[PDB]
């Protein structure tokens, strides 16, 4: 046949080591163009992203250089990556053990050494998350790519030259907002320098599921707490009011540290207002103690509606603070 | 032997890198039908399939051809696929980091290059839920398979000529009805276009598992919360009644937030029930409270005798509105 | 050496691809019978079955073969199986991606052509579990083998000409009763036919571990709910009595679905008397509360009397209905 | 340089499945010590025993015969496992699905062929746990290695000839007790028998974390029940103590369920406890119904007197039936 | 080319196993220099640390050497580890099965034989955690590499000559602090001696996620514990104020276990304070239950104000020796 001859004539001695380049001094031109076309997860847990998604590689190639007119055209010829040279362009903060690839195993070819191997993977990378906002947060979270074996003396790891990127990849449990990818210069030591590619995804969270699993519950177990003051002290029925309310505190509680992850920073607004209501039982259960070892004249009617209208206040100004992130 | 020379003839030069076919601008018919022989699972925390089947690989192969009649009949030889081309048809939402393979390492050839590859996976695809109807919901599932590295220009991937392939794969924990497939013609880019095929796995929820740990328990809180306006507010149990339906609310909601999974978009009809039955709770809390703190003329007999009224026609609306499902 | 000279003269031209048969028309006779040395779990939350073995393999073999007399007796060689042929005969339903083996990289050799490889493995499997009897169950499970690629044109998978296996291994959670295996004849399609072994393995339940953890715990909780009519409404505890049956009801839920595997048919029978001890304290706080507010003649002696006693009967014959089981 | 002249003239036909022997009659004497070096982990939920450590292999080779007076020395050569022939020792019960090694790539040789090919693992065993002493117990684990695929008449399995491996393995979590390995003739069938090594490590259970989650809460329950008697009839508290206790004693039953393990033989020591106290409060919640329903001569307050006595005793004595086993 | 060229003429007949030295009894300084870039996490429910990092490796290589005067410059190649010599140096108390790798598939060489391979891992370790003074802990773990094939006999493992590492690399969970590596001379036995590179990491715990979660609803529930003396024994709610507490304790005891790990030594601060509590509400309830019965001359007044004094001060004094840890 045709490609078979093809192969035979242009993989003659092709090591797999060789830097694909003329002169020594020179280098060769890597692009790079990273996309995502669909996050999986992103567990705070361990800090850790899965999005699915293609990565771009494109570099010339001094050794594969053959003409069309005299082998019948045939522009496009597919090579797998075993038999060719390749770029050691990896992610920096793999969350795998090893990094993983899916179907690169065949890279395209082009007569004037243009090679377009296309890897796809569920890249797995660590990012920051501010949990401050927490769940209403905007945690975006960075991917990066290069090369940690050789350096910019050896590769210039370059950007796509159209960068027509600009895409919303939009999920039923996040936004995603991409972020136009851009080139820093890595320094391994004060003599070398490496070269590195950003790219950002900004994620928003429009689940329903944390909402309805935590602030409901939490602001609705405020809800009573507020009315805790109103119940006499003498029905017998206060202090047994107040300790449900703390078996159902410390129930929430328990789930949203089952939840929440461990790994953290500040802690987040829905956490502060469920410790929030806590002491709120907490105070509470102390007054209404007071009140009925004091009942044992009776002035708690002006103490425990005061006491009610600095609650209200104070809950209603905590409440729309929380508010004001959503 | 016989099949060792005829694997010495036609395994000459054949290496597994070079396109099957004479004319270079000629494609390869590449055939293709997937079938679901066992679902195994489907995992709504991460949106992944899990389902056993076999995928039918079928494409006409120029260069190996004998003529049985001189080779002594021989018309069926089985060749392990590491030694001829293979399609790179893979499916496209893969969970699994790596796309695996069960006993595909053999496939039959026939005289007139007829391969019939037939691998069997465990395919682990994503599925979009629409968790509104959960648990007695119809989440239909795709699987979808496609060559990213090589396109249109390279093989045409077809349907099966005969696509009797009309089975229903009736399970114990789910109904499965089979999609007849479709092939879709995936652009990457403007210029070059790819090609695909869809199927389409219509998954029906049958177990008794989801209701009965859900539903039965969260109507049966709300029917005792139905029967709460009866107390009297002097017996000094009903604030203690209304606070034991907060925690029975309470712990429905962990066990619903432990098993409905965080990866959702609106919320499913259980969870507004339970919340629907949790802000139940508040409500005649609310109400038991004022009248406690009233009772020490008694009116509240016609109050909760016309707010038991409003939550039986409300509670007996939003039931049958859940009913209405099933 | 000699056994260096035996492999240079029988390995010279063996490929791990042909068939080994002089005939093509021919098939060769593979043997097998599949040994459970130690049963590791049985899994209903995926339906997954974990249980190691080994699994004997016997095939002649026409091209392997030379004379003892004139190569110094030497009837017995081991062959690691990457050189020889291999029969790809495989479990069918494996619920692990790639199916594995132990130990499965050596196969003796006799000088008629008996290779005896034995690979062990662990076997995941599938099965079918009728849990209406769970936890006192007799589930059932099948372990099938055959060939996926190849057909009964190509081998024979049949039986050992000796079948004592009536062995039963008896474990500390699991009684095991082997079951002597048969063969069927698989039909992919009307026109070609295929080969397969099934062996069953009968698992009944011996552990003490489900029942301390569910029936006496429920048992006990309806025993309680059985003593709610007898405290008096004007106690101000009946109410809360019942209530705390309705909580310990619901903790006991939890920790029963958390066990209880999602994919379900028939409800099991724990979970049963666990919905129907919910409905006992349902009821009889439907009759607390009535009884409460119709003390405000009282006739409620009467009323409880015959209610304890027509739940007392009920109870007891659904309980034995229970232990009919065990 | 020499050590290539070694290898290039003692690897000239050194295949790697030929035994190492002159005299085909003969068997190798592979000697094996296998040690303990850090015990990770034992789950008694599935009966694995994590231990990290060294296998020590020791076999005379007649194939590499060389001797250092002409070759200048060089008593130490390193030789990885793939270019030489190695044994097929492995544990019997390994519950990884392939049988993993660590740095076992590189072998040392002497010119006297003494292979001292020593790999390092994290074996994955199988060992019966008796669970009735638990936590307070002793479950001793053994380690099992042998040939599967070759028997005595090829290898004779022996244990070293200096075998003072009387070591003591002190962690953190558990005392372990070396046992001196033995050497047994498994029978495959009746004709052949094959050899095996057991090693015994005796594991004490030193830990606090068990004692301090069930010990502590159970008979602190227990003694909030034992006290639960002293509660007069009339103050409305008694039974609302009791369900109290009802719930707690629930609450430990699911968190000890979850802890303990599922395949269980007979019932632990705390397990049995826990359901003794559960049944008390059932039993003492059933005397406080029938106490306050004849409330309602007094002669009640020796009944619970006597009550009290009776059941102290019997608890006192429980406890100290405990409390031999530490 | 050149490098090509180079190549040819530098492996002609390099294998992977001789020792790159010229004298046998000499040996290769092997250096080594270990740094962590990215702590992942630190579990000690298996005491693993997994910690992202690189590893310096840099020998002397005999064979490898050129002239680039002649060769046109071309002072640095980039040569796989495949087809150069490698130490076997590798992590002692490895967590994983295997001792993966990422992107150690590639060296540097030089023209003066020193290797510069730099891997990176995902270094998964034991170290031991000294839970008294968790979670305000700073459990050090060590990182230990050597040689278990080879000994000082072959390599010297030796500290890089600059070890200017003091780094603090503090992540947003633990504070790290780096200590200055040293060698230490392993002893495999007493006639052969081994060698080993150890460096500490310094955790310091500075996540707010456990203090929240745990101390503070257990510092409230002894606060609300400290407010049970005031309920009049008459009022009915002190018991079930008391049983009340019981259920909350026993809730956190829950969570507490299900976060603290199984492999413990010395008890945890937190859980022995939480142990406190639980003694506290026993002991408190078993003075309500006398309070009680001797209610029905009433000098208990004088008996529960010593009570509360007696126990505030104890649990200020113990609370302030829990605090003197931060
Ligand atoms: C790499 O490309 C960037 C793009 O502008 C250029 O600035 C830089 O000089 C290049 N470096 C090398 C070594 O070619
Ligand atoms: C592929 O097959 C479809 C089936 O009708 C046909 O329409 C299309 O033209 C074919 N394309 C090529 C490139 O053969
Ligand atoms: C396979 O063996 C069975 C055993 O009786 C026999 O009935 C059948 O004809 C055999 N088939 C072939 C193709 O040898
Ligand atoms: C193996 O060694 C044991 C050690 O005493 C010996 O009793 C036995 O006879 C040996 N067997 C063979 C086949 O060498
Ligand atoms: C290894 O290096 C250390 C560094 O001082 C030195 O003390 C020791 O003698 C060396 N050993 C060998 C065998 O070279």
């Amino acid at each position: 046949a045709d490609e078979k001859r093809l192969l035979k004539c242009i993989l003659h001695d092709y090591d797999t080591a060789i830097r694909p380049v003329q002169n020594v001094s020179d280098v060769v031109n890597v692009a790079l163009e990273v996309t995502v076309v669909k996050v999986i997860d992103l567990d705070e847990k361990e800090h850790v992203l899965t999005t699915n998604g293609w990565i771009y590689h494109e570099w010339n190639d001094f050794q594969l250089k053959w003409n069309p007119s005299d082998y019948s055209g045939l522009k496009k010829i597919r090579i797998p990556v075993d038999r060719i040279w390749t770029p050691d362009i990896v992610l920096f903060n793999n969350a795998d053990e090893s990094y993983r690839y899916v179907v690169d195993k065949l890279a395209v070819v082009y007569y004037t050494g243009k090679v377009m191997w296309v890897p796809h993977a569920r890249l797995r990378s660590f990012c920051v998350l501010d949990l401050s906002r927490f769940p209403f947060d905007s945690q975006m979270c960075t991917l990066v790519f290069g090369s940690w074996t050789h350096d910019v003396s050896s590769v210039n790891v370059t950007l796509r030259n159209q960068s027509k990127v600009q895409y919303m990849i939009d999920g039923k449990e996040w936004q995603v907002t991409s972020v136009q990818p851009k080139r820093y210069q890595w320094t391994y030591n004060s003599n070398e320098n490496y070269a590195g590619i950003i790219t950002g995804i900004k994620l928003k969270r429009t689940s329903i599921y944390y909402q309805y699993v935590f602030i409901m519950p939490t602001v609705l177990l405020a809800f009573l707490t507020l009315l805790m003051p109103f119940i006499p002290p003498l029905g017998k029925e206060r202090i047994t009011y107040g300790i449900g309310l703390v078996l159902g505190c410390t129930l929430l509680l328990m789930m949203l540290s089952d939840r929440m992850p461990t790994e953290l920073g500040n802690v987040p607004v829905v956490a502060a207002y469920l410790a929030y209501v806590f002491v709120m039982v907490a105070i509470n259960l102390l007054f209404a103690i007071m009140a009925i070892n004091m009942s044992m004249q009776q002035l708690t009617r002006v103490i425990d509606r005061l006491l009610f209208g600095s609650f209200l206040v104070l809950t209603v100004v905590i409440t729309i603070s929380m508010y004001a992130h959503y």
